[PDB]
């Protein structure tokens, strides 16, 4: 209850999704699925994103992303270039992730000022 996590769309083909901040609820969804199928918790309408492309989740209070054998891959930006993620890829807040060829997102973590 102390943070809100988001997927922020830096670039993506759907004009109604680009520049949007989508809230992730890891309390209701232990893992959050991303892909072009509406079966995903976070749909990404992009022909180059696989039907089920990646999943993001919390484990031991840290964020991880995994690629679900996607066609065009999942990448993390290292400050200069994108590189393929590796199996259980730990990511930090503000990490920039490319899904396939045409969608780039930033994973946000924002302190929510809990009152306890």
């Amino acid at each position: 209850p102390t943070n809100r996590y988001y997927i922020y769309f830096i670039q993506t083909p759907n004009e109604n999704l680009v520049n949007k901040k989508v809230l992730l609820n890891f309390d209701l969804f232990p893992s959050v699925s991303m892909g072009r199928s509406p079966e995903n918790i976070v749909i990404v309408p992009d022909s180059e994103v696989s039907r089920k492309h990646a999943v993001i989740y919390l484990d031991n209070s840290e964020l991880y992303i995994e690629d679900l054998n996607s066609t065009n891959g999942t990448y993390v930006y290292d400050g200069k270039q994108f590189t393929p993620i590796k199996g259980k890829q730990k990511i930090e807040p503000n990490s920039i992730i490319k899904l396939g060829n045409q969608t780039i997102v930033r994973i946000l973590k924002e302190w929510s000022h809990p009152q306890f």
